[PDB]
């Protein structure tokens, strides 16, 4: 049992004399042990029972420069022992790490003859890894690459191992695993900005992709059920996210798996067409609206600036919704002068009071039944959320006191007041809807009611600390924060300073009152200023390009299938042969670089 | 800057004026009395009403929230257009000023 | 280092590791693991943790004189330690000795003469 | 600085028996004959790329 200690000191070291003369005493073992024919008697030598680790895994985990010599040798050890593939192919056997197969491990080694060896040996390179390590719970536990060998190197930036596992007999680039992933899902799971990451999984997205040649890997779904151009939306990486739109290839027969088709060219004036297969929203899921109606990934400012999405969300604008958001603007705007006038201001012949009455009631209804599902389908009180609750509360409330007043209870009237003091607090909220007057104000709105709040929740304990110290200078403690607010109005003056008790203690508590007011409320607008400029001046017109873009799909789903079945952007081009797809025309001018065009959807440059 | 801050108020305005109306006809249902109602409220901005104008007739509770709750919207609205006009017309209306004076 | 305040050398003997073999004992900063682009270290704590009674974090904090304490802080082995002794202890001993005066006021204004 | 000026003044405030239950860090060997009580921190870089040749262990995960 030393003996085998010491093969895995021979292992864990370059000595390649005490590792060859060892084997040959173990040679000698399998010539005493007649019985067995050593199957296992050589697996059990070869490899601690606990951990499923062989001699050439923890081999590989020791790089020496002697390690080539290590393995030349244990391969040449098995082949006469004829249980190579047993040796090769072997696998952990804890739950952790679980089957890792150190073909893998050389891979992460990064050695690339090693790798060839086992490669010529034959290894069954698509050995799919499990274990918790190797699908963590937690971002600091373990590495999430995708289970896969190939995926490995492509992970792992190893194009030539990359290169080296493409053409193998038995390589099956098709393959799915645990969690349901295909190679391009985990290079989308990995992947970051441009920063800290330089464009290769980009790079080793396109290379595994020219040999693809099929439409399928990227039609492929996985457990999740999403393809990877919606595990792009998802995950919310951008930067992959432009390489698949805009992914168009030259080389001729294979131009069909390309996006962003070249219409025509004629010198510095180009147009193109940009696929919508899963973009639009004519498919319950779509690109658009993952990236929409997503408020825990990052970013979405980002990922709306590219281009097919940018576009056609500007289309949906002008021939949908600017119509549609004027529209609804100009009821809601009708609708609050209908509420305040009939209040008590103004039954037989009397129509339009009555009806006007009536028309309060239908439309508050339909608003109140529409959010009142809407709420229930859902972090949330940032943004747009708390107003959605803000117009189911105003629409209640106005059904409700109407309702006390056939039930008789007085409270009737007091209800109507607060239904109508919200009903110009949501009118309100229709102001961020403008292209510019809202927007700067709103998302402020979150940060002045913040930061002023936190301000006057010092100022009105400020101010409850002085309002007794002067109560005591001899109900009348609620009267003496009356008479100090006057003191922030001016409207205290000097024949109330004239006190009963200690006339210069009572004349030291209001002068330090006066100035230590006059230090905070310069404070909290210095440091407003201060605070607030450039970070939350860009990030308003951020959520201008949100709640703008979030409200026009949430309009489209609003509209019937036959009208939008009229409306429908783009139009049936064939790209290719035996294909046809709706794409989006766009034109555009470059000057600055110049090449002649060889790929062409037509030869007539102009609209026909 | 005239033509700068002629827009950017009034739209202040536009929305104050309105910010206005909307507490005025809510006071004024706390018992023309309606336009003598934005006379009243118009001196809060100014700060001339005071405690004994406050002893209402109908639900004190409820006229004691209605002032304070435009009294401090109105501190928060009028700070809001004073960031953000430096904000927005620094160094481009700032350039723009000697543009047209050319 | 502390007591001179000198920064640019404080982060070498942090951070000082070596690779060559037969002397890797004088080393901080060992290496625990590594797998591609996710590994491991272990930052040493002979000195630096408050267990004996001069220590780094000690010096840095009971000096006013020397300057420049915001960039020595910033230093890795420090910088995380300070961090998991505020989550352990103080997150609940500074919010516990918040409510207690907070309560004293209360206690002092109201038993003044109101009661 | 005031944070963690109070920080370790809070922590002279606490008793020696409390304090030795909370230990930061854990005894580890990294060497013959060695033994220290070190902190672990995990780390992810991307952007250089070099085998590895010194370890602590072999197995990367936490046991
Ligand atoms: C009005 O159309 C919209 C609407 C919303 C967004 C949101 C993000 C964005 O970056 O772009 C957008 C556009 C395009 C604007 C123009 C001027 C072509
Ligand atoms: C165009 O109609 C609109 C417009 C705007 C809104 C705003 C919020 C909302 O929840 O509902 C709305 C509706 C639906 C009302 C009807 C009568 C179908
Ligand atoms: C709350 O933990 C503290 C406390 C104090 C300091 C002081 C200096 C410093 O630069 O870092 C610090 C941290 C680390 C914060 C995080 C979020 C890891
Ligand atoms: C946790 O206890 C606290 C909390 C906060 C402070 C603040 C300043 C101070 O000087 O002393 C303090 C103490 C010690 C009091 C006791 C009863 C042991």
């Amino acid at each position: 049992k030393r003996l085998k200690k010491r093969i895995f000191a021979a292992v864990s070291e370059g000595c390649v004399e005490e590792l060859r003369e060892l084997l040959q005493d173990l040679q000698d073992l399998c010539r005493r042990r007649r019985g067995l024919d050593v199957p296992d008697f050589l697996m059990h030598k070869l490899t601690a029972s606990d951990t499923g680790k062989t001699c050439l895994m923890k081999a590989l985990l020791n790089i020496n420069p002697n390690t080539k010599e290590i393995v030349r040798i244990l391969l040449a050890f098995a082949e006469e022992n004829d249980i190579l593939d047993r040796f090769i192919n072997a696998e952990y056997t804890e739950e952790a790490y679980e089957g890792q197969t150190a073909l893998n491990i050389a891979i992460e080694r990064r050695q690339g003859d090693i790798t060839a060896v086992l490669i010529a040996a034959g290894a069954d390179v698509n050995a799919h890894a499990k274990g918790v390590f190797f699908n963590p719970k937690y971002q600091h536990e373990g590495f999430y690459f995708g289970e896969t060998p190939l995926a490995l190197a492509a992970c792992t930036n190893q194009p030539e191992i990359v290169q080296l596992l493409m053409e193998n007999e038995q390589t099956d680039i098709t393959s799915q695993d645990s969690r349901g992933n295909n190679i391009l899902h985990a290079l989308v799971t990995v992947a970051e900005d441009f920063k800290t990451q330089n464009d290769f999984v980009k790079r080793m997205y396109d290379m595994i992709l020219l040999r693809s040649g099929n439409w399928e890997l990227e039609t492929m779904r996985n457990n999740d059920g999403l393809t990877p151009l919606q595990l792009a939306a998802k995950m919310g990486k951008a930067e992959i996210l432009k390489y698949i739109l805009s992914r168009e290839i030259k080389e001729k027969p294979l131009r069909s798996l390309s996006r962003k088709f070249t219409d025509w060219a004629y010198g510095p004036v180009s147009s193109s067409l940009y696929d919508l297969t899963n973009v639009d929203t004519t498919t319950d899921n779509s690109v658009l609206e993952i990236i929409v109606y997503n408020t825990n990934i990052d970013n979405r400012h980002e990922m709306l600036t590219l281009e097919p999405l940018h576009t056609l969300l500007h289309t949906k604008w002008k021939k949908f919704a600017k119509y549609m958001f004027f529209l609804s603007f100009c009821f809601y705007f009708f609708y609050n002068i209908t509420l305040t006038l009939v209040s008590y201001y103004r039954h037989k012949m009397s129509w339009l009071q009555l009806l006007g009455r009536m028309f309060v009631l239908i439309w508050a209804t339909c608003i109140s039944v529409k959010e009142g599902i809407a709420i229930f389908l859902l972090q949330s009180i940032l943004s747009d959320a708390w107003f959605h609750f803000v117009f189911f509360v105003q629409a209640v409330l106005v059904i409700l006191s109407v309702f006390l007043y056939l039930f008789a209870y007085k409270e009737y009237l007091a209800c109507l007041v607060l239904a109508m003091a919200l009903g110009w607090a949501n009118m309100l909220a229709y102001t961020r809807g403008f292209q510019s007057m809202g927007m700067y104000s709103v998302m402020i709105q979150k940060v002045i009611l913040h930061d002023v709040l936190k301000f006057l929740f010092v100022y009105i304990l400020f101010l409850l600390g002085f309002g007794v110290a002067l109560a005591s200078l001899i109900g009348s403690f609620s009267d003496a924060v009356l008479e100090l607010f006057k003191l922030t109005i001016g409207l205290g003056d000097l024949n109330i300073q004239q006190n009963s008790t200690y006339p210069i203690l009572f004349l030291f508590l209001l002068i330090t009152y006066v100035i230590l007011t006059f230090v905070l409320l310069l404070n909290m607008l210095i440091a407003l200023m201060g605070e607030t400029v450039e970070n939350v001046s860009k990030e308003s017109e951020r959520i201008w390009r949100l709640q703008r873009a979030r409200t026009i799909l949430e309009f489209e789903k609003m509209l019937p299938e036959w009208l939008r079945s009229r409306f429908r952007m783009g139009e049936l081009c064939k790209v290719a042969d035996e294909d046809f797809r709706l794409c989006l025309r766009i034109n555009e001018v470059k000057w600055t670089e110049w090449k002649t065009h060889v790929s062409f959807l037509n030869e007539d440059p102009g609209p026909i």
